[PDB]
């Protein structure tokens, strides 16, 4: 159907999942079909009214919801996963969110893909944005699966037109099939359906996961935490990460979140999932969390379960607390080595200051996804350990610029020595286009002299803009931070 | 054809459900993709003499279906679709769907949606057939009162399956077997493929389900366990259930309202409160306030109170509705019907096991709001028979550790045996309780050690729906092929 002002599901339909964001569309078209897409694509471009497609409604930033927007593509009804027998790949449509992805690869088929921690995220912008999670340092990014792409896309003249693009070097399409290995949403075209599998049975032609895993939750106490204390356990964490995320470290089979919360939350926190195949997984995790707290002076509270691998995809503890209520705004950066002491001293500053619930997590990253070369897909950054994840969230919807600016300060600090952003090629690798962040093509907050483009995308930034001037002439498919032909 | 046996990637999450209490034993877990292929899992089954189970969401609060005496699972994850069926009139949901999937899909493709449960992670499966209810019950009654047809396979005498379909039409031959169906719970009667649902009472598929409410005000209030003291508790929880017993009859105006009190563990640090509530009227703030009002007057604990105005839809995703999602861990469950709220000993009986430092170190008792519109169907209308309460009772405890599920077992045991100690243990019907929900189901209402109160497990669930139930399982299900503990089973 199409929903327009005044229908009881605008509300809902207006909104992602950030509630920030109000969206104003005229329309909102639940298309369920690329003929349909093709249909509300060539009508909106001959209305000049500008559009947005939504599938899992998780964009960190207003690039849907964006007042211009008009006319909205709801992926909703596009929610199918299976395996086609034809293509020889699984097909995911766009509006499927992870949680049925793997469950149905999973319980159907004893595979799975290597994206997000999450379940509702929806596949649409997350596999074309680089989507990685707990296994990619296991089996890479999920982009690292993208087979195939089916995508409506505008011409020159202003029709609309449905393509296949294939990882095939002699596809005449391969170049826009390349754009979706990390180019983000919302740049090329709508995709329809992903078709995905590793480089003829389909228990076969996708990874399987540990069948079960150990997971910690390790906590230390803020009240007993000094300076110093805090800084052992960050440096011991970098060091190890900086040690055991090479593509062939047996480490590869360990993911981890810590999290640097605000002091005031009473608690510092990590998980950790480690492999529990191997019969001496318990020991292995163990060594990992005594690296972590060696010398740290605080007894962190710890506890292990075993779980059946499915089951842990929807724990709470690796899932997130599925609370997209209220407001949030996020910031992150690639980490190629970790913090220096200056930076440390930084976050704990600005987590004990009385100046706010607030975060600085450290998510493991590399491995597997770094055995794969820089150019080969758009997703640039494959020689990174972590990466971090600035959040502060709160309620009144009044009190934006307070929440705004204390997280502003803290990223901008701690990457004061390279102009407030994570410049490329350091310490820091650039950015993440699927935690998208507009302040880092802001002149007030990126003195660095290098443009956004380059810190999400690095080197691919002209590819893309050729695949861009290429299938997208017109420019129909916008928003703060996407990618666009040079001037 | 797909089939997980032990030594499958698969086989340790297949052989659970979302209870890690439980852990089965089963040969072979069929993923079935049919109904046909669900006639000849059990006809196999049947003809070797192995003991079938059906699994959907998973989320059985019992071991009816990991029991390790289940050899053979029958999983419909594969069986989950929504949709409009045209032909029929009426929304088709496969037994394998989620509750979330259900919303997502009736709501945003068609602007309806159905009274059930908050969690969406629940199935469909066992969920309409045990009389699910929800946030939106007391506005629009229980999934049940929905439930036009099934389609459901069964075992006759000879040890042959086949598909049926069962409609509320009262001509229609399998009409006892509908019936069933509205509240006779999971496991008894054959499986179910899928479920029709529509209206009672224009052939729009819009118009065929209740529309809900576009937005809601959601309220979370905390009151510090610090202060209160059992005279300031007591207030409270009185002050509630008066507000209930007022304000659940099906022509209230509060049939718009919904709300969870958490009696928590003192140890917790807070006791706290959940309301939903329709935000149309534009006197909805002041509706909701004086709720709240009514619930802390006189309490002498100042709460924490905090209000948002938030879409349908996506209100149903928030945790202070749908649940904090954390399936992992270990928990047990007990549950009752409130025709009338708690007297002064159970109030104390509250008060103390919820503030004593005895067992181990978690607990609630949580009151959910009921009545409303589920209490305009006349009792015998559908298999849910309880049709005069304004609250069920839900009493949990959760732990961690798999070696300490005694003493966990023990103090909710023995807080729900006080709590009804007056009545042999276990809310006998038809007094100040109204006996037991099965989808909530608790196997030591058939014990003779924690019910004491002459009455059987299947009066507390059913009331005078038993024998109708046991009539139904003699016509289709003659073998008994379908059963567990707190099973419908024919007279001995
Ligand atoms: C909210 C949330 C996000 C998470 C979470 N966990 C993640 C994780 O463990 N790893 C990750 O890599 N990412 C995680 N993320 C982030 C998500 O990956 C991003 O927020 C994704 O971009 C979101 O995808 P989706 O849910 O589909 O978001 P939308 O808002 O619909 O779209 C985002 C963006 O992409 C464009 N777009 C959507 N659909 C299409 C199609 N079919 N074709 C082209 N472009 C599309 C949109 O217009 C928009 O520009 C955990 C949580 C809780
Ligand atoms: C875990 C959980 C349960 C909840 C939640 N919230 C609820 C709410 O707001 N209202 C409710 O009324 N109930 C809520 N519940 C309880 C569920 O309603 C029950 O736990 C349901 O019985 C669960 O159904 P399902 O998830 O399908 O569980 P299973 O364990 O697969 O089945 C239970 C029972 O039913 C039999 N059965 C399943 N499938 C079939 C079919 N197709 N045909 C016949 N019988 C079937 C099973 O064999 C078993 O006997 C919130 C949470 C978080
Ligand atoms: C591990 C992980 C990876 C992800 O990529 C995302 O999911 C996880 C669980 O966490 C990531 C990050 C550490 C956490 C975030 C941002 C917290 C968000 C939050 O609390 C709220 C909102 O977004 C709206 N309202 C809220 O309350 C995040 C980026
Ligand atoms: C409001 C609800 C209605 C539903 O009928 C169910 O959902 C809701 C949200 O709350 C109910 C009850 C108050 C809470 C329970 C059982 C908590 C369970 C719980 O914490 C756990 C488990 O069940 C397993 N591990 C765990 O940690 C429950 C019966
Ligand atoms: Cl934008
Ligand atoms: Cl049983
Ligand atoms: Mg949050
Ligand atoms: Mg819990």
């Amino acid at each position: 159907d199409s929903v327009a002002p005044g229908d009881i599901r605008y509300e809902d339909l207006r909104r992602g999942e950030n509630l920030r964001f109000v969206g104003d569309p005229e329309e909102i078209h639940l298309v369920g079909s690329a003929a349909e897409i093709e249909q509300v694509l060539s009508r909106a471009v001959r209305s000049g009214k500008r559009v947005a497609v939504r599938s899992g409604g998780h964009c960190y930033e207003d690039f849907v919801a964006n007042s211009d927007v008009r006319v909205v593509m709801d992926m909703s009804r596009l929610s199918a996963v299976g395996f086609d027998e034809e293509r020889g790949a699984f097909a995911v449509e766009a509006g499927a969110t992870l949680g049925a992805v793997y469950k149905t690869l999973f319980r159907v088929w004893g595979v799975t893909l290597p994206g997000g921690a999450c379940p509702d995220v929806g596949a649409g912008g997350h596999i074309l944005g680089g989507g990685y999670g707990p296994l990619s340092r296991m089996h890479g990014s999920i982009v690292d699966y993208l087979h195939a792409v089916e995508v409506v896309v505008v011409d020159a003249s202003g029709d609309a037109r449905t393509v296949i693009a294939t990882r095939e070097p002699s596809d005449p399409n391969h170049d826009l099939w390349w754009a979706h290995t990390g180019g983000g949403g919302g740049n090329f075209g709508v995709v329809v359906r992903y078709w995905l599998r590793t480089a003829p049975e389909p228990g076969r032609l996708l990874p399987r996961p540990p069948a079960e895993v150990l997971l910690n939750t390790t906590v230390w106490p803020w009240e007993g935490l000094d300076e110093a204390a805090f800084a052992r356990l960050v440096r011991n964490h970098g060091r190890w990460f900086e040690q055991n995320s090479g593509p062939d470290s047996p480490w590869c089979d360990l993911y981890s979140v810590l999290a640097l919360t605000r002091s005031q939350s009473g608690a510092l926190a990590m998980t950790t999932q480690l492999d529990a195949t191997g019969p001496d997984a318990e020991k292995r995790l163990e060594t990992y969390l005594a690296a972590v707290s060696e010398g740290v002076g605080v007894q962190p509270h710890s506890d292990t379960r075993r779980l059946p691998w499915l089951h842990s995809t929807r724990w709470p503890g690796i899932a997130g607390d599925g609370d997209m209520t209220g407001r949030a705004k996020i910031k992150a950066a690639y980490a190629r080595r970790s913090f220096d002491d200056r930076q440390i001293g930084t976050l704990y500053t600005r987590l004990t200051s009385t100046d706010p619930a607030g975060v600085v997590a450290l998510i493991a990253y590399g491995g597997k996804v770094n055995a794969v070369p820089a150019d080969r897909t758009a997703v640039a950054q494959r020689d990174s350990i972590l990466k971090i994840v600035y959040v502060t969230t709160w309620e009144d919807p009044a009190q934006d610029p307070v929440h705004v600016r204390w997280i502003r300060e803290l990223y901008r600090d701690v990457y004061a020595d390279t102009g407030g952003v994570p410049v490329p090629g350091g310490a820091a690798d650039g950015a993440y286009v699927n935690y998208p962040d507009v302040d880092l093509a802001d002149e007030e907050w990126n003195t660095s002299g290098v443009p956004w483009s380059e810190l999400y995308y690095k080197d691919a930034y002209p590819r893309l803009q050729a695949v861009k001037a290429r299938w997208d002439p017109r420019n129909v498919f916008r928003h703060a931070l996407s990618v666009r032909v040079p001037p």
